[PDB]
């Protein structure tokens, strides 16, 4: 019923920067198609965004004691953060990392991530609409 | 319209094996699961499985010249096959990565894909509903 | 006399998550162990806890400049953090790592600490009797 | 016109420490060096320190969206941080990366940075002048 | 009730050869302390040093049979022997690994232990200090 | 008072072959612009380029020889030369070390120089200016 | 009772080609040695060979619904394929990994295999025989 | 006399695809070419292409028992394939490795072939007429 | 006729330690299957084990000024001793490496010996009966 | 029209040293047979040989200005010279790479080219005719 | 005065096992060369060998409580015991390594030496002169 | 009777520049004590010092000529220059490497030598006697 979507650093920055890129929607606008889209399935999308690693580890201790799943694209922390590996690693309902961007055709440090060892799955490429996919996913498995 | 799924070598080995790793679902009901799936969509997927690499990539030259996408899960080929990745590089139309096991979290030798770097996305972890994202994806994106 | 024990980030989540692995005890009765025990040996603990990387460094910064010694389980930082490994590269007073699991029975990540070649000793795998002999090391280096 | 410079965790505590290393030099004192040269070059300098990553991204995306010159010494995340690397690389204005140590006489796994790939220039180990002669190649750079 | 304390290569030579490092005791001056703690805790050290892989494996094969904790202190072969940790893969009561001098603060070599994988846990730069660390574990244990 | 600038390899072909890249500046208006701006500051810029590591070894000789401090772009043999690297240790007044282009922004060969460690500082990507920078820090440091 | 014995690329060939290195020995001779001995075993040899992936992962398949032990040369696809490992996964009997040639004195890309790690145990570099030495176990272990 | 001109994986798909890259030459025109260019060295070029590993085996296989010379193009399969270089090390007659496009200014899996310590040499780069000047080194060998 | 088993560390703790892995055998009775089996070949057994390098190389050497040929199982020195292999490198009759356990299926580090390069063969994984096999090659290789 | 070739050092060595390696050819009959091919191509060679980086270079450069295709065989530089590249990418005509052995077949060293990444093409191990097979390309590519 | 040639494990075989190599001297031979040569030089020379590595152990131990300089060829130990290092760390006369063979020339993991770095100084290839050349050395060095 | 002492760059500077480390010999008193020692084994040393890669190519080349032993201390080239290599593998008299310094208790690049794979032995760290050792092991080699 409940799905935690979490969003790390530079994610609040989606829809100015880079539109050839990420796309011209912004975080709020992303907001706004992700609780839709979690409406029409039946679902409650809580979406929250965070700069700061301790914010992101607060969310997922939260969903921890709520046995809730989430939807995570920790930005550069993906990549980074063992910390926040750490907290995921707790969760006991699915967790489905997204990355907007492909992140195997950029850089060779943005190929490995700390959190697919532990993710249910993983979408990446897909643009926003990897967040819809992610959200259907968990629709058909409950 | 028209979108090619094509499954590499051992694919027509699920629903044996490891009921507990892929699910109990086989190549057959995988193929009736797609089709019905396109249907609903508005698309026609042709969903083809092979053992062999030189069929795999027949396959792949035909929807380069039909500039038709492609839903391409390459078995073992996607950590060692250079040939089908420039077959693949061809593609003028979205080619979406699809493991149905979480690569991640299994082998080192499992977390490299030849393909990932020039597909448009990438879904792993999400069992045989992989697929079905992925024909969503190409439904929202015509 | 004062001795600092700084934990990091998901300590906070002792006592829940992994009983099997890290033991049942929560932070709070390891606070309660470790000064009760602190008392015993003649010393003062002041045991703090955050996820948050900046409130771990405010508080090494704190103990260099009291020339406090520091027992310090970074958690996932540990392996990550430069910027945590240079605050404490201050510190006049002992600087004693701790983890609660052994860490070199896990994933390869987790035999680099960068905290390791800078500390004046390192106690891994020993639960939580690991603080209370950092402990009692340093009330005998006094 | 407008110069951001913005240091990054530690470098609050420059002046203590290590006299021999990095100077006898505060850093309220660099920040009065810092401006009192600005204002020689016809410059504004706005100096900022913070130990908290969530801090330094918040200040890159507003000079991002003012599209004003960074320097920048991010202390330790130099070697760690992607999202950080992610912030800078919206930065339309020139961004300097300054180091006060010469990082490649020291520990190997501080001669790779995150930012140098992205940065205008790179000026280390010219201790507290770095910031003054970024300052001046801005100023010849307008 | 019973533990075994056992001295691998050169460290028959401690409280010679170099002062400032391991400290002036030496290895007989080291059974009388250990021998001695052990009583105040009530247990029974039999502490045993060799120069000979042999003899150091007919040690921990004794204590395997005899279900009898050890604390192993390898000298040089903490990073070299195979055989020796396989002999201690058979320890079913704990074993602690103790070096005196902290290995991670040495050369590169010395990081990496063929014995923590299998360790319970391990001290190491505490000085003598830690096999004293090490039997309060023990007694704590049982 | 006297300054040697060094360049080496390729130097003599500035202001040829790649406009966009390192400027449309000749070698001729550096040596022009440095020995303006060392008038400038007080000094005296002695500016020499040559293709030959014998020369430029010979010139580094003399400088040692000296006492005069060295501004060095060795062009290719930054990232090659051992024997220019033993030359340079020699001296004992500034070695300053300065790349036109950012190198960390190129091909990762360019990203090690066997120089920077015996550098006093390092000024990379800042154009010619990076120059006329390293002249200003030896004029503040006399 | 059964059992399958698989050759793949270029084992055909055996016999031509290096008759100081594999012996002077054909395929049809090995098929005829192999198939005499394990009639004097009390076994059923099925010797196939070829230098097609996808044949020799039918071959496999089928041994898999059989629940058939397999005796496996792969040839060059020991050391690339992880389709065939794919494959072996699945066989319920013993999987014994030959080679005629010792792979430990040529080159270091042959001495990885893909296969070793799923397969029962493995024979190198006894020439012909191996194959009635892996016989010899499989017979000896029903 | 005879030569054997074999190409591997994707080298039908020649002439489309690509313009800019490989020519728009078709792998029809080549075989024209070839011949032609063959006929007139006084030389008989039979040129085969396939997508199959097995199929190029059996080509190689072939001018082995003939000890005929080939000209090899093995596509992807020139990086990834022991088996044919196996194949290949067979031929007592001349090996010429030719790539069309310069695989070392391309991804670096390309820059290493298992097929060029094999070979006679090895052309890459020149286009089409790599084929053509690997002719006139066999017709001057003979 | 001759033929010298030598086992070295912790092959004498074979049949305690394991029962599931190695198997409940002991070394005596290892000692007895193969000098009966020996015997119905037509040779003898000499089976010697130490957990002693010296002795091992001792055996080692008799063997070489004898030209006897050896059947290897090293322990944990196969993947750790020069030594050895410098001893085995002088055998005039052939080696033959055994290993109970499949080396292959454990860790990393196991996958690497000293010994096979030199050896004649190598038996892995094929438990107590590897030891057979290889005295059976030795019997149909005189 | 125009052509020059450039050989780097040891290469006028050639014809003495290693009969069966390199031919007994000499430099001065190479100067002779590629003279004498080129004018029957229509072109002119320009043919110089030197152990001096230096002089290497200032021939790269006139070539550069003379907007002049080069051979190169670079000898030892091929392996070591940043300086030798950056002077080639300086080239505005073709640059063909050449080797008279096969590097690939030789130490690992030898396998990567500095040129290679920005050379047209490369042949090697075709002895001196490689030079007359780059003199022809330059010839059809005119 | 005393010097101490010091033999590890295989060098007893010298003379033996492989003429063309280490020269058909045998050990006896050996010490009675040095021997002479020493009394030549005014010292005496003490020559031992063994296989085991605690003998060596303890006459390095030895030569450390007697001040006493060594001339050591470790055998295959040389590229594997830390603790033999650590046992010759404590030597304050000089050490000198020696080898009869190249082993530069040999396999790569010959070409590190744990004893290097803490020698006085390394002569190898030079065979049994070698020897001789140290005691010289030692001999020029009082 | 005719030996070629030959160094490389930097060791015209021998006896300035860091006394402690190679000796307050000069390189003309280098040349008077190899001479005289030379005379004194009845040998003539020819000794030339260049920082010139051609001047040092030139001079082996004439050696293998002339067919004269060499003594070469290359300077920073041994750890750089394949080019000096490849003139080297011509001597067919002996190769002595010699270095002054301990160049394996350096940094870690200066333990590679391109050298020492084809020299007939290497003297490092014995000071400038290396020369005359050199010199001995020639004079008693003929
Ligand atoms: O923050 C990151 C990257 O560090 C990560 O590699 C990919 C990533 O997680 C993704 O494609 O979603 C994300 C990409 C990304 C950014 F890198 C970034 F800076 C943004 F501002 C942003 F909106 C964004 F989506
Ligand atoms: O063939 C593979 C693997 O080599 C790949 O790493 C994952 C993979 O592409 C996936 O999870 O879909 C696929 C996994 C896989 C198998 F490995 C396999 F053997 C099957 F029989 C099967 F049905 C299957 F799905
Ligand atoms: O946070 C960590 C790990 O990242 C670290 O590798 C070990 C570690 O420092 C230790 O064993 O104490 C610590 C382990 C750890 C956790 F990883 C964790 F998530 C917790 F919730 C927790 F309570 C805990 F103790
Ligand atoms: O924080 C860092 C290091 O992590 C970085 O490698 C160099 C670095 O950016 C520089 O030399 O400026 C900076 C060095 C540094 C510190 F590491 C530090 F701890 C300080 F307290 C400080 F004032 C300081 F300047
Ligand atoms: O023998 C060793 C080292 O090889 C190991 O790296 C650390 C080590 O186990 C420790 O700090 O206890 C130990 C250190 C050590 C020594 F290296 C040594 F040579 C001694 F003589 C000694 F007394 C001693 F304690
Ligand atoms: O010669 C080099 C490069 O090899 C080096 O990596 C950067 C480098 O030192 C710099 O950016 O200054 C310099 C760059 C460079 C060149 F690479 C070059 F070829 C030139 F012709 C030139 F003028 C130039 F400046
Ligand atoms: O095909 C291979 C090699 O790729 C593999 O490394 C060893 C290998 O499996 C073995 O020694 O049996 C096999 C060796 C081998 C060959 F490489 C080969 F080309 C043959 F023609 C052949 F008959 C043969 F036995
Ligand atoms: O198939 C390959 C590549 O995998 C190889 O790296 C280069 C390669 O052998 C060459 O440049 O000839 C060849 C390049 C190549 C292709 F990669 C390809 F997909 C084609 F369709 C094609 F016609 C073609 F020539
Ligand atoms: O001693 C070893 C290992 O170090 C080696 O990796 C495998 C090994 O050679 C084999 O499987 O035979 C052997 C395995 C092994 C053991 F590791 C061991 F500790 C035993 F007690 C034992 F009986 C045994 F057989
Ligand atoms: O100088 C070199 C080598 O360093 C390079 O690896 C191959 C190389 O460029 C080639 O095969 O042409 C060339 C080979 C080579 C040599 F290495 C050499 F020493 C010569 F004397 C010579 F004539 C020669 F041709
Ligand atoms: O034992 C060794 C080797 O492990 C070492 O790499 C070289 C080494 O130290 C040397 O060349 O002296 C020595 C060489 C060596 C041997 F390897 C060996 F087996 C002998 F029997 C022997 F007499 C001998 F001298
Ligand atoms: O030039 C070098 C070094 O590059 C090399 O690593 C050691 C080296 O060959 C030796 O110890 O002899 C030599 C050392 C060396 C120097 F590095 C140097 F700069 C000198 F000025 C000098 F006299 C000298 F001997």
């Amino acid at each position: 019923l409940i799905v935690n979507v979490i969003n790390g650093p530079n994610l609040g920055r989606l829809g100015r920067r880079e539109p050839a890129v990420y796309g011209g929607t912004t975080h709020d606008e992303l907001v706004a198609l992700i609780e839709r889209e979690a409406a029409e399935l039946g679902l409650k999308a809580v979406v929250r965004q965070s700069d700061s690693e301790a914010q992101l580890l607060d969310w997922i201790h939260q969903a921890a004691d709520a046995a809730e799943p989430v939807i995570l694209n920790a930005g550069g922390l993906t990549h980074t953060s063992v910390a926040l590996r750490d907290a995921c690693a707790e969760l006991s309902a699915p967790l489905i990392e997204v990355h907007i961007s492909n992140v195997h055709a950029r850089e060779e440090f943005r190929r490995h991530s700390y959190l697919s060892p532990i993710a249910t799955g993983v979408i990446v490429g897909l643009g926003i609409q990897g967040y819809l996919l992610a959200l259907r996913y968990l629709a058909e498995h409950v």
